[PDB]
């Protein structure tokens, strides 16, 4: 995996590993990752995660290109879909 | 390279790529990385960097197990040797 999303801040709690591709809520759930639940994530250099407020890559978005130990109030427990790219 | 050390904060400036192993100042210099100069580091999941205040792994140490965009006052521009190990 090149991206790992964690339930709690500081890279702890249930985690899901992601590789290049698109992850709507259903796909995140298949990994055990819940909606409006991610709080931190690791980004392997050379990759990035585009976070989306709504499912199916809709709503406001933000790009994470380095490990984030605790998402801010706008993004913490708000992610519903993610796109991972090189 | 599972670990990249940068000259400046926010992963910018001259960078050196490190893999599993031990890096005294001599080895860091062979990569162009200077003494008391590192300010940020990217660390690939599954690996970690043990920083040392002095050369040859001497003095105080600290572990960087996730990207650090700007070392604190105690470690910024103070690293003299590093060891990369599995995490
Ligand atoms: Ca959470
Ligand atoms: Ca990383
Ligand atoms: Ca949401
Ligand atoms: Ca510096
Ligand atoms: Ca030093």
């Amino acid at each position: 995996d090149v991206i790992t999303v964690y339930k709690d801040c500081n890279y702890t709690g249930f985690s899901g590993g992601l590789t290049i591709g698109d992850y709507n809520l259903a796909r995140l759930n298949s990994l055990g990752v819940l909606n409006d639940d991610i709080s931190s994530l690791r980004i392997t250099q050379g990759y990035q995660a585009i976070l989306y407020q709504d499912d199916n890559f809709g709503g406001a978005s933000t790009v994470i290109n380095s490990d984030n130990s605790c998402l801010n109030t706008t993004w913490n427990d708000k992610v519903s879909s993610i796109r991972v790219i090189a």
